[PDB]
């Protein structure tokens, strides 16, 4: 709705910063709406949905097997790593390093996840291979994250990102039982509270990965639905803000109340 597209351009204004916005419906695969949608952002941690999809890809294919057993040391260890840090004498198999990535946003547990398909480059030829020659990861964890204005490393646009989550959710490259692990993950997220799920009504579905990073770097990704199902993709990206955090989170959360208000 405009008044959804007011609330992005009112959070442009008092963020004093570029907002990437996409509204997408599931089943169609048609865009709702826009903003600044061919526009490049920080993807942060919500690139960690895009690496569990080529996880999941290796599992499909038999390269993977989600109980295969990684085991781990301290100097793998980087900064945020809240599950990792726990494991290192035991290990973690492959679906716990997903369900680390995605639910709390592990960073050891993502750069683990990027070996086993070999780094950022597969990372980007999985993406390139199912149809996104837009999205790109060229860095590990933590750099992945500086978001030095106009680097074009490790961003998506928000209409690239949008169409690509709906391929690994909804699309014919993974195996059912995989696309349901992935929504699943991401319907436990834990980490995203103050966002779009501030804003959702009961019963309603989310599921749904965040990310934040240097310069004002704020985002998230989602599909949500009335009913307890999943109908539509919302995607949402900042960069340039020396706002806070709260603030940002607060700007997110109204534009999620009013796409959610005029749904
Ligand atoms: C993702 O952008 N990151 C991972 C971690 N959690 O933040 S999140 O919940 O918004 O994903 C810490 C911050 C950030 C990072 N610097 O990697």
């Amino acid at each position: 709705h405009p008044e959804t597209l007011v609330k992005v351009k009112d959070a442009e204004d008092q963020l004093g910063a570029r907002v990437g916005y996409i509204e997408l419906d599931l089943n169609s695969g048609k865009i709702l709406e826009s903003f600044r949608p061919e526009e490049r952002f920080p993807m942060m941690s919500t690139f960690k949905v895009l690496l569990c999809g080529a996880v999941l890809s290796r599992v499909d294919a038999g390269q993977e097997q989600l109980g295969r057993r990684i085991h781990y040391s301290q100097n793998d260890l980087v900064e945020y790593s809240p599950v990792t840090e726990k494991h290192l004498t035991d290990g973690m198999t492959v679906r716990e390093l997903c369900s680390a990535a995605i639910t709390m946003s592990d960073n050891t547990a993502a750069n683990l996840l990027l070996t086993t398909i070999g780094g950022p480059k597969e990372l980007t030829a999985f993406l390139h291979n199912m149809g996104d020659h837009v999205t790109r990861l060229d860095r590990w964890e933590p750099e992945l994250n500086e978001a030095i204005p106009n680097d074009e490393r490790d961003t998506t646009t928000p209409a690239a990102m949008a169409t690509t989550l709906r391929k690994l959710l909804t699309g014919e490259l993974l195996t059912l039982a995989s696309r349901q692990q992935l929504i699943d993950w991401m319907e436990a997220d834990k980490v995203a509270g103050p966002l779009l799920r501030s804003a959702l009504p009961a019963g309603w579905f989310i599921a749904d990965k965040s990310g934040y990073g240097e310069r004002g770097s704020r985002g998230i990704i989602a599909a949500l639905g009335p009913d307890g199902k999943p109908s539509r993709i919302v995607v949402i990206y900042t960069t340039g803000s020396q706002a806070t955090m709260d603030e940002r989170n607060r700007q997110i959360a109204e534009i999620g109340a009013s796409l959610i208000k005029h749904w």
